[PDB]
């Protein structure tokens, strides 16, 4: 049986593809550019060789994806770009790649009769809400509020803006019949890295690491297992009863303390030691843990990106 | 005399007519694929020279059976797919191939004027059933709900209603022509074919330990070798008919493990696990005609040697 991954050489979707090779599938990747170098890391996975497809399709072209999807009884959209902090990037054509190539992903499907699709949105299409109280833990319910990340400027506003206006596009899709669609919705993603490239999430870990003088904001980051999502995907598509939005983000601490615990865990790197100084930094993953969805503890996770780090030469 | 065997290729059958070929058997044997590459392993078996007649068959093409099994007194239907876990099929095609081929090989037989035929069916065409209940030892009268595999999912649920159903067409249709069937556990051993096949795969599962933490199954468990001379001794006896139960053994597989690792130790076993009674199903109406099973040790640390020699442990 034959799945397709948009953005395989990603960050996450190589995670995705190695694994779903792993347990026998049929993998359709589709990426942006075929050169050696950019696929490299695709074509070594094991199994890739007989049963990895690699396609040239973009997300605003319809045509493309329709090659890539024709004969794949499922597909992962994983593919939205995540903006660097250390860069600028427009909304406007984020926005634009996300929900069009969104919607040109589920016409595709429908033309060739895919049964199930797994949209791979994030925590910022169900945090970001400045009316929810502060009583509510919140779940699979809360949404983020479209009017706040337009009304307020904050970095990833129009990233929030995007992620929240595909999923819901995607979700209320999955209301036909023979479609189940399905969402995924992540916090801060670390890992070991398969791709050459690093990619945001890892790259402001990778700024904590390397010291510096100016005063951050010491956030309340929550975090989840590249590993681990690539695990919780094959979960929720090998399991029929499924619908709906399922969050994955089994943990969550200040930068104070997770500089610290990487400190413990990693010494040997001039930490970053100048923060200064809330409730929703607590929601459930239950929806994922009852079909058995197991997280990693932090501390593998932390230590096998920093050697991952160390063998790309990030730290000199 | 001569007697066919369907599929003589596969991991059981090809202990089957070695085992035929010991004791002065002319065979008929069915394989899709007549290169030597496929048949090295039975071409070599001693009585093949002169012995061994070799068919090219398909079960869904009656007229090559008809070829296949046209003077031979007695047929030995064993040629089933049964899949392996780390891959997809289809249970559509599955069970239309074992129940129309069964069908298929049951109007040969009768057409080729075949005395008796001995059908190879499994234990997941009598216990798979959420009806019956747990004071009740199951035995040969107790059949699978097909409906409830065809509502529950879990893999190996189509192969239950593939083995169910052509099992039911097949004592069926021998009211019509003597129908002998044979219902087996799990099947360890040795191999003799080329490519391993499913069920020494998830031993070979088991025995490459990893982080994925695994169901507790209570694996019920029968030797190849054992399950060929059953077929044996039900063929050669005339005094047989109707189901036999062949499954001697059964444990967890945390306690399968460790007893693989107190037999073969040296390989790092897998050891996280989660987690009944329909665990002692009655061999004993085989185990009347003189059927007597090898302990499970032997079968399972001689499979790890084959396992071994066939290099499927770097
Ligand atoms: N990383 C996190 O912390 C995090 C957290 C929550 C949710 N997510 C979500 O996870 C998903 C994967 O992101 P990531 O973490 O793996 O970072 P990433 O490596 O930057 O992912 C970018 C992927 O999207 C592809 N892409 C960008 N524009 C494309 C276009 N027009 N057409 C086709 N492909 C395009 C890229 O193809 P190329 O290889 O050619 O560049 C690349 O494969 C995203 O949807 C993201 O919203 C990520
Ligand atoms: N393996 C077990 O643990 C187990 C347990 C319980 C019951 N059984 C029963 O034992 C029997 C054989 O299974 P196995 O253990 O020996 O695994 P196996 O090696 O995969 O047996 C498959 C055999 O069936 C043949 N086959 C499949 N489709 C065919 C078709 N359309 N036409 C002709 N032949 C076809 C195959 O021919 P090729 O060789 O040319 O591919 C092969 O010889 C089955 O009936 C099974 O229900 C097995």
């Amino acid at each position: 049986s034959r799945i397709c991954v948009t953005g395989a050489g990603g960050f996450v979707a190589s995670w995705v593809v190695k694994l779903f090779l792993s347990k026998g599938y049929l993998v359709h990747g589709t990426v942006r550019d075929l050169g050696e170098e950019k696929t490299a890391h695709l074509r070594k996975l094991e199994g890739a060789y007989h049963n990895l497809q690699l396609f040239k399709a973009d997300l605003l072209d319809y045509e493309s994806l329709l090659g890539a999807i024709t004969g794949c009884d499922g597909v992962l959209h994983v593919a939205t770009p995540v903006p660097s902090s250390k860069t600028a990037y427009s909304g406007t054509e984020l926005v634009k790649t996300a929900v069009n190539g969104t919607l040109n992903v589920l016409r595709a499907c429908t033309e060739a009769k895919v049964k199930k699709v797994i949209y791979v949105s994030s925590t910022a299409a169900v945090l970001v809400n400045p009316n929810l109280p502060k009583d509510k833990i919140p779940d699979e319910d809360c949404w983020t509020d479209e009017e706040y990340c337009r009304t307020t400027p904050f970095f990833l506003n129009w990233y929030c803006i995007a992620k929240t206006a595909a999923e819901k596009n995607a979700l209320e899709y999955g209301d036909k019949e023979g479609i189940n669609v399905i969402s995924i919705c992540p916090s801060y993603i670390f890992g070991p890295m398969l791709q050459p490239t690093i990619n945001s999430s890892n790259l402001e870990l990778l700024r904590l690491m390397k010291g510096d003088d100016e005063s951050i904001e010491n956030k309340f980051l929550l975090m989840v297992d590249v590993r681990d999502v690539a695990e919780a995907i094959l979960l929720l598509y090998e399991k029929q009863e499924t619908s709906g939005r399922y969050i994955s983000s089994p943990h969550g601490m200040r930068q104070s303390n997770l500089v610290e615990k990487l400190e413990s865990l990693q010494p040997g790197y001039n930490y970053h030691k100048n923060f200064v100084d809330p409730s929703w930094t607590m929601i459930s993953s239950e929806k994922l843990k009852k079909l058995g969805w197991k997280p990693r503890p932090l501390e593998d996770t932390i230590s096998e990106t920093v050697l991952c780090f160390e063998e790309h030469g990030l730290l000199e």
